[PDB]
């Protein structure tokens, strides 16, 4: 009940980490495609969107280990 | 059982957040794209909506923890 | 059983907000991109939309905590 | 089980809710956004809206803590 | 069982009725939005809609009580 | 079993019921929207589908009581 | 496991026959929004369609009854 | 664990009959209305897309049956 | 086990079966709408697509009657 | 458990099979319509695609019979 | 559970290599309809494409006949 | 309960490599119908992109294998 | 159960994780179609943001082999 509790922890937190980054990653080649010229602001927002998207995931990781440990 | 509990709680908390800070991101993205002069006014809104956004997938993290101990 | 039930109610909480409030804040952010001298009007329009779309969610933690103690 | 189930029935109840006032407020505001001058008779559509959609999910919350008290 | 029931019964009658409603609302926005002559003849089309199709649901919450009583 | 029964029947049939009526209130709405003339025309096919859409849900009730019962 | 089975092919039959009829009938108000003089003739593919698309959601909730009964 | 089994197999039969044969006709109603003169033409391909379509739903009506009885 | 595998495998190929059907007719009949001249090629494309979509749902009717039986 | 493996691993195939054929039939039906010249091109590349789409699933079949048998 | 086991990755292999497969000639039949001169090429794409996508399905069902033997 | 688990790894690692390359190899086919003069540029993202995309889920497959080993 | 688990972790982590990097992939493809001239520019975000996406997803895969071992 450990186990399957660990891996659920961390199965939806990889689910929820990779699609949020690949949505904003997504967004930000979409709109430097469009406007080359925002490079910089761009990879600003997704610098900082991603670690705001990971944020929850990550610490649902950590839960995963305290559960598993 | 509060394996599996805290699990589900944490787990649904990752997905919460992680996707709604992407759909807010992507969307300050998107409208800096379209609007480059909004840009620090589209940053502003995503720094009042994302931690609104994370606030109860937060508090379901703090849940997670109290099943957990 | 417990653990199960303050597990749900916190988790389907989260998705219920976290989503809630990205769904208002992206149409926030869209909206000002097209029309900037309204976000004050917008702005109002999220502060008010927020809170609303949040009672519930609210209440389902409330709930979840009641369940664990 | 009266924990399941009022996990359950608040659980459902919050993601009703919340999205439920989400998608309402956000066509206020692309309406808004679309027709600044109606600004006033879509706030008031809102208004409506929200109330009746929250009505179902209230009484969930009600039988909610009915199994659970 | 019958708290699981009455919870079952509850917590989709309430994603029902919130839903539909929320789409309702939001069609008599949109249109009063494109048409703001017809506001009155949309906003009757929305008080007929809304309890129609929130009968089923209401139904469901009787049953629901029902089950809990 | 019979709770359980009684309670997925109105569900099922509450969300039937409650999707089905709000889609064709929606067309209705945004029929009359691009149509103003035809406002007695759609209303009347309207009034006309919506029973026959409720008609397999509110069946479903009856049984989800002859269960109960 | 009767009363399982009962409900579970009511409800489904539910689903099934009140989501198709709100896509013909829906189907069938667009269609006379779009071509107002083909009103009679759209109506006829309608009242055709729906006891052809009713039909096994009929006969599952006689099984539905047969089962219960 | 057979009225079960009949269940699953009439509802599911429910389910694929009625969407099938809904977006056969929504695509009759469709197609007649941008082409009213192919009105025939298109009204025998719907009287031959609708039984094949039910083909296999109603032998799965027939095996849940044979499973009830 | 018997009847409800024998379900499963029916029901699944009634979905299977009806839905592929009905997508093949669909674009049938929007095709014929489109470029009436080609009416009788794509009701060849029909004739053919159907039994082929249909085959794996009908092996799979056999294998649930294997299972009944 | 032979009867539920070989009923879940035939009806998945029938899924998988009828949908896959459906997806390449109506994109030829599209083409076709499109572009009736390229007809016997287009033609060839559906009767290369179905076989190939329906492989994994007709070996699926073949191990729900050796499940069965 | 050897069985259960089989089936489901059998299942679900069927499921990948179909409906990837579907995409991929989809995407070839409606490049060719829009750019006939290029069928020699992207049909080149679809035979290094499709094989790629059933790598690991194909591995699947390796592993659902290692469960069974 | 190791035939369970190396059938989940190995279906859900299916349906992940299988659709991931699929997505890929869409895209590479929809680029060079655009932009024919990029077609090797286009088949080298193609190249790098599908073996990172297949990264997890083979290791996935690795871990199907050491649960049935 | 530790064989579920080890199964959950790394199955999730792969749809995760294959998907994501098919949609960063994917959109560096349509990007640099779009602006040959920026392929570089377009192939550098990709480098970073799969890295990135795959975080979550390997670190899942981590645990998966901590429940295995
Ligand atoms: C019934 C309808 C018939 C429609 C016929 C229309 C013909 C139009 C004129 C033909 C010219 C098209 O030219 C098209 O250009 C691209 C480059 O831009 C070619 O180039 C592509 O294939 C060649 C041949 O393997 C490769 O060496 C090359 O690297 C690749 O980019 C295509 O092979 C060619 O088909
Ligand atoms: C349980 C495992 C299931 C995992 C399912 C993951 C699904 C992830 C879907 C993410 C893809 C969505 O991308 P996006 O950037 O919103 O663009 C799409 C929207 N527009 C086209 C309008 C831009
Ligand atoms: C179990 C986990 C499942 C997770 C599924 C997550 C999918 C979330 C959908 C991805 C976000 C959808 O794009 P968006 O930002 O709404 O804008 C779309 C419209 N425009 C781009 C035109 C503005
Ligand atoms: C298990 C948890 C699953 C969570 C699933 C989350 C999915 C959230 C999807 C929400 C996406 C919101 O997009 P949207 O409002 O349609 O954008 C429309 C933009 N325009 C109006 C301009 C078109
Ligand atoms: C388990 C919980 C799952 C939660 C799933 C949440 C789904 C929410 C989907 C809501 C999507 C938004 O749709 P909408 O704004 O009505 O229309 C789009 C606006 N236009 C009409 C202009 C395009
Ligand atoms: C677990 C339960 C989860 C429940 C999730 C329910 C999500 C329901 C979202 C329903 C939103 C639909 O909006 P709408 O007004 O039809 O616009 C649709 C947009 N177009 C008009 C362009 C098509
Ligand atoms: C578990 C229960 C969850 C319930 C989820 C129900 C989802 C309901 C979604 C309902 C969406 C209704 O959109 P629609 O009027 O068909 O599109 C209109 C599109 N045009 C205007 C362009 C024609
Ligand atoms: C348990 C889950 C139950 C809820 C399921 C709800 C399903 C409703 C899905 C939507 C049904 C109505 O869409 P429709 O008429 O085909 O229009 C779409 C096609 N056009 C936009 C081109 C007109
Ligand atoms: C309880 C579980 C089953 C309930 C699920 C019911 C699903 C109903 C799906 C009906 C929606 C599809 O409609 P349609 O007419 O093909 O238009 C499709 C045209 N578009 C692709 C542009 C939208
Ligand atoms: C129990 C689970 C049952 C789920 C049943 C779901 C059925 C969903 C069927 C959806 C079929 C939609 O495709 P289609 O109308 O061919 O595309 C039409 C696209 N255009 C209109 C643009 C051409
Ligand atoms: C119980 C499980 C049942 C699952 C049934 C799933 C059915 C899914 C059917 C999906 C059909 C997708 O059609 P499609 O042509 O790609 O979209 C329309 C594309 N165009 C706009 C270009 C036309
Ligand atoms: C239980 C198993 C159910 C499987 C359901 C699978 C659904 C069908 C597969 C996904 C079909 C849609 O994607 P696609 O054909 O690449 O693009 C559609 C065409 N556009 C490019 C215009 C969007
Ligand atoms: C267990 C059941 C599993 C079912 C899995 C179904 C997967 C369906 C995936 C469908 C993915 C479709 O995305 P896409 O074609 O990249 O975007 C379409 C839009 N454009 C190409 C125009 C940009
Ligand atoms: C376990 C079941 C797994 C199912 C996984 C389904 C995966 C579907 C993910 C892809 C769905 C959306 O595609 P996309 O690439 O964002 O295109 C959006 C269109 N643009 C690129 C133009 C913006
Ligand atoms: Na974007
Ligand atoms: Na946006
Ligand atoms: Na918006
Ligand atoms: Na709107
Ligand atoms: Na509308
Ligand atoms: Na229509
Ligand atoms: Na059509
Ligand atoms: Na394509
Ligand atoms: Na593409
Ligand atoms: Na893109």
């Amino acid at each position: 009940m450990a186990f399957l509790g660990a891996a659920i922890a961390a199965g939806l937190a990889a689910v929820a980490g990779a699609i949020a980054v690949a949505i904003i990653v997504k967004a930000t080649i979409e709109g430097t495609t469009r406007q080359p010229e925002l490079r910089g602001t761009l990879q600003t927002l997704m610098f900082i969107g991603v670690p705001l998207a990971e944020a929850v995931p990550i610490i649902a990781i950590v839960i995963s280990l305290l559960i598993l440990f």
